[PDB]
């Protein structure tokens, strides 16, 4: 009964020894576009990635992680929202049995297939668990994932996932590029959040793109191979590893979009 994303011990079951999931503040939420209100006030984002170093990539039980060297700026967001600049830690995804859901966020109630969060931490507090003890500690980019033409810059992640099929294994993810994972438009909704699996933390400001990427059926069906157990044990399949929308409690989405 460590946390997961089971009938025993999913997102409805977290509150129990994570309190906080009950929280002010939690994360994902359903973005009414028609409430969501156009901000002057926000600079214009800077997603920069030119010089990121990817390192490898893990199944963690719960999703898979591509790790990055965040030992000084190589990777970071700023602008938009952000106070300062935020570095590149990780990604990693959620996603459904089937391609009618997926997303944790959602979009006047719409799921998506799936849904990328690039993970970044505020450098003024030094390290990403400093970090996740701070109000304005991180920032994940949420992009979503639509079923259709494939993602070239998908495809590297999709065919590493066969080495790392169970909990632990991880594999030797060097030179990967995740602008390669960015839409065409930088429009986004932004709003105060956490982190969507425990520890949930109340920590993280999001910015979710408006434009969704379009990823195959071939390349969503992957994900859908990979395994929450480890090597040895019952195959339970890695399938929707999303927590639904929650109360969005006293909190106003902007948009950087007239
Ligand atoms: O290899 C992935 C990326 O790594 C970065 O460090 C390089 O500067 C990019 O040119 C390259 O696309
Ligand atoms: O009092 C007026 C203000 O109300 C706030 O809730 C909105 O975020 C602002 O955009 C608005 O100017
Ligand atoms: O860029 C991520 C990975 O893509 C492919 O798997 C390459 O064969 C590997 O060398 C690289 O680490
Ligand atoms: N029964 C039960 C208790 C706690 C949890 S947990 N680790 O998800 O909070 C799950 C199920
Ligand atoms: N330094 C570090 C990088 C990535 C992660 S992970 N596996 O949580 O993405 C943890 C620590
Ligand atoms: N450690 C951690 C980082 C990011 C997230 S998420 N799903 O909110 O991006 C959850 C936990
Ligand atoms: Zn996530």
């Amino acid at each position: 009964h460590h946390w997961g994303y089971g009938k025993h011990n999913g997102p409805e079951h977290w509150h129990k020894d994570f309190p906080i999931a009950k929280g002010e503040r939690q994360s994902p939420v359903d973005i009414d576009t028609h409430t969501a209100k156009y901000d002057p006030s926000l600079k214009p984002l800077s997603v920069s990635y030119d010089q990121a170093t990817s390192l490898r990539i893990l199944n963690n039980g719960h999703a898979f992680n591509v790790e990055f060297d965040d030992s000084q700026d190589k990777a970071v967001l700023k602008g938009g929202p952000l106070d300062g600049t935020y570095r590149l830690i990780q990604f990693h995804f959620h996603w459904g049995s089937l391609d009618g859901q997926g997303s944790e966020h959602t979009v006047d109630k719409k799921k998506y297939a799936a849904e990328l969060h690039l993970v970044h931490w505020n450098t003024k507090y030094g390290d990403f668990g400093k970090a996740v003890q701070q109000p304005d500690g991180l920032a994940v980019l949420g992009i979503f994932l639509k079923v259709g033409s494939a993602k070239p810059g998908l495809q590297k992640v999709v065919d590493v996932l066969d080495s790392i099929k169970t909990k632990g294994k991880s594999a030797d993810f060097t030179n990967f590029d995740p602008r390669g994972l960015l839409p065409e438009s930088l429009d986004y909704w932004t709003y105060p959040g956490s982190l969507t699996t425990p520890p949930l933390l109340e920590c993280v400001t999001w910015i979710v793109l408006k434009e969704p990427i379009s990823v195959s059926s071939e390349q969503v069906l992957k994900f859908r191979k990979l395994n929450f157990n480890g090597e040895g044990e019952p195959e339970e399949l890695m399938v929707d590893n999303w927590r639904p929308a929650q109360p969005l409690k006293n909190r106003q989405i902007k948009a950087s979009f007239k």
